[PDB]
């Protein structure tokens, strides 16, 4: 059972379907109008049901053309409110009603970012984006909040009339509005059955250019040429993900690129991912984020976690895939450094949590935790290690991915547990049960900390990383000048990167050597949102006053919390920049995305 969620669960009903019609008003910032929910009994006799609500204003509940009665309990805290509901006749086992829920959202709603037009690029118009995932699509609408439920949707959302609605759906048309000719009704269809985590809408003026048979990009029209160039990767990579895990089953895959404060790398949202701004290096070098939404259209969207105690089900196993597609892009030496430089990203997490921390298990217990405060790249990276690690012991990349393959065919339009994944591993490895008894499972899976065992990484790409991190965390006052621009030459951005990450590592430094490291490699220049967040975050931890500025602004005009979380805690523990890192939370607090500023505040002890 989902200990996030406070709705029945599936083995007592099972929402099928979702229809919703609902209209966006930025004066009053609130989502309002019905959710029909197309339920399937699993019992005999069901007489009530309860489902998942956050910060909801409940008008009234239809079911056959008359109203019921319902209840709202207690807040529990970031679970929200649990919402029964009295049936009027009792249901048999798979007999299925539709309940018509009229709601409106708060203002508050965690799911949502109202931003006003000075937050846009075009400086004319507001902009709404949702972000279900985990636990807050709940904060949208009454639904079974828990992933172990997944139904089609269908949606009909009404907006002002020069504005563009776009959803996790294939669109299916737009007409004015006949109840508010100022209003546009935009149509929306989701035939392939979906955890609710997934539904997803965004409101703004959006333009769109096509990159690819199957791909629009979706942003504001300031964007729009850099995006097209950004993600012309796409297609490619849709090629490869589709040799590696079987047909892509959901028509189109499109492309919004959202407002800078847009809280992730990525979201997989299905027939349209939302990214970062972030990602617009100029050169396509963060394209592994694309590769990374595309892979979810299998692994996480196709083949789903049940609860989120197993989220590294979806996690690894994408990271899996996606380090596949970029080798397969790049190289094998590439899929290589880069699995090599995610280890280093767990030896981070760890580090930060502490090795015994619960949340460095792989599979954790969620009870009483908000998933929110808990993320991190653990589910990511230990659930990318154990497969590496895996894919080794079993003989090879060709041989796990066949294993990958048969994996998503196999669980396909389900929602699993880390049992139902080892169950399946053993039957696939048949022949190999020796080897896999061989794996510390309970270590693995159950305990905090690194890894029992680290897998076999080629070192090519790296080498010249750690040879000159190493060579400026051990160079003296007296070797300073012998750094030079051409130590960069051979280095690719990436090589860049880890160069910092590498670096990083053992901050802070003395500050003389970041001061020349600016001076012989100008680093302030640099663009490259990753390689510009490792390179403040050693100027700040480093103690370097001048990077004060530079590290505030990116921390604000940018939302992505991968950098904003830890640029804002390097500068609260930096004894000069603390009071002002205070100050500049505060002051843009009310203006950021809700979970970004409950979770840099409790960052912050604010
Ligand atoms: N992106 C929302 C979110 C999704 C998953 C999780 C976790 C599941 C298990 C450990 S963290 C936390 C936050
Ligand atoms: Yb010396
Ligand atoms: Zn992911």
């Amino acid at each position: 059972v989902d200990t996030c969620s406070l709705a029945s669960p599936a083995s007592v009903c099972r929402t099928k379907h979702l229809h919703l019609r609902c209209s966006v008003d930025f004066t009053r910032r609130t989502l309002t109008g019905t959710a029909a929910l197309t339920v399937q009994s699993q019992e005999d006799n069901l007489r009530s049901l309860v489902l998942d609500t956050k910060d909801l204003t409940i008008e009234k509940v239809v079911i056959n053309g008359q109203e019921v009665k319902y209840a709202l309990g207690e807040r529990q805290s970031y679970k929200g409110s649990p919402m029964e509901i009295s049936l009027p006749i009792a249901l048999s086992k798979n007999q299925e009603i539709v309940i018509e829920i009229s709601f409106e959202t708060s203002p508050k709603s965690s799911a949502l970012q109202w931003l006003t037009p000075e937050q846009t690029s075009g400086k004319e118009h507001p902009y709404l984006f949702s972000q279900c995932q985990a636990i807050h699509c709940r904060a949208i609408l009454p639904c079974q909040d828990t992933p172990s439920v997944k139904l089609t949707y269908t949606a009909e959302v009404s907006v002002p009339k020069e504005l563009v609605a776009l959803m996790s759906a294939i669109r299916d048309g737009e007409t004015p509005d006949p109840e508010d000719p100022s209003r546009k009704i935009y149509k929306f269809i989701q035939k392939v059955p979906i955890p609710c985590y997934l539904i997803a809408l965004v409101v703004g003026a959006l333009e769109s250019r096509q990159i690819g048979p199957r791909t629009l990009v979706w942003s504001e029209k300031e964007q729009v040429e850099k995006s097209a160039y950004e993600f012309s990767e796409t297609e490619s990579m849709l090629k490869i993900a589709e040799d590696l895990g079987g047909p892509y089953v959901w028509g189109q895959y499109d492309l919004l690129v959202l407002p800078p404060s847009f809280p992730y790398g990525g979201m997989e949202n299905p027939c349209l991912t939302f990214v970062t701004p972030t990602l617009l290096a100029g050169d396509k070098s963060l394209s592994n984020v694309i590769a990374h939404e595309i892979s979810h259209s299998w692994t996480g969207n196709l083949v789903t976690n049940k609860t989120w105690d197993h989220f590294w089900l979806n996690e690894g196993h994408t990271v899996y895939l996606e380090r596949h597609i970029c080798g397969r892009l790049f190289g094998e030496k590439f899929r290589h450094f880069n699995a090599l430089g995610g280890w280093g990203e767990l030896q981070n997490s760890v580090k930060t949590f502490g090795e015994t921390h619960p949340f460095t298990k792989l599979v954790v217990d969620l009870t009483d935790i908000d998933p929110d405060v808990a993320y991190s790249s653990v589910p990511y990276e230990k659930g990318f290690a154990l497969l590496f690690y895996l894919e080794q012991l079993l003989g090879g990349p060709e041989i796990f991915l066949g294993f990958l393959k048969a994996y998503v065919e196999k669980f396909s339009y389900k929602s699993i547990t880390t049992d139902d994944w080892k169950d399946f591993l053993y039957s696939y490895f048949k022949d190999k049960v020796d080897v896999l008894n061989q794996v510390d499972w309970n270590a693995w899976l159950y305990s905090p900390g690194l890894p029992p065992i680290k897998p076999n990484y080629d070192m090519t790409l790296t080498n010249a990383c750690i040879a000159l991190s190493q060579r400026w965390i051990t160079a003296k006052e007296d070797d300073l000048n012998s750094f030079n621009a051409t130590d960069l030459k051979d280095l690719s951005s990436h090589q860049l990167n880890e160069f910092l990450a590498q670096t990083l590592q053992r901050a802070p430094l003395p500050l003389g050597h970041i001061k020349r490291m600016q001076e012989v490699y100008n680093f302030n220049a640099i663009n490259n949102s990753e390689i510009r967040f490792r390179w403040l975050r050693l100027c700040i931890q480093s103690k370097w006053e001048d990077a004060i500025p530079l590290a505030l602004k990116m921390a604000t005009e940018q939302g992505r919390m991968k950098f904003t979380r830890p640029l804002f805690k390097d500068l609260a523990a930096f004894d000069k920049s603390h009071d002002q890192a205070v100050r500049t939370y505060q002051e843009h607090k009310a203006s950021m995305h809700p979970v970004t500023a409950m979770l840099v505040g409790k960052d912050l002890k604010v």
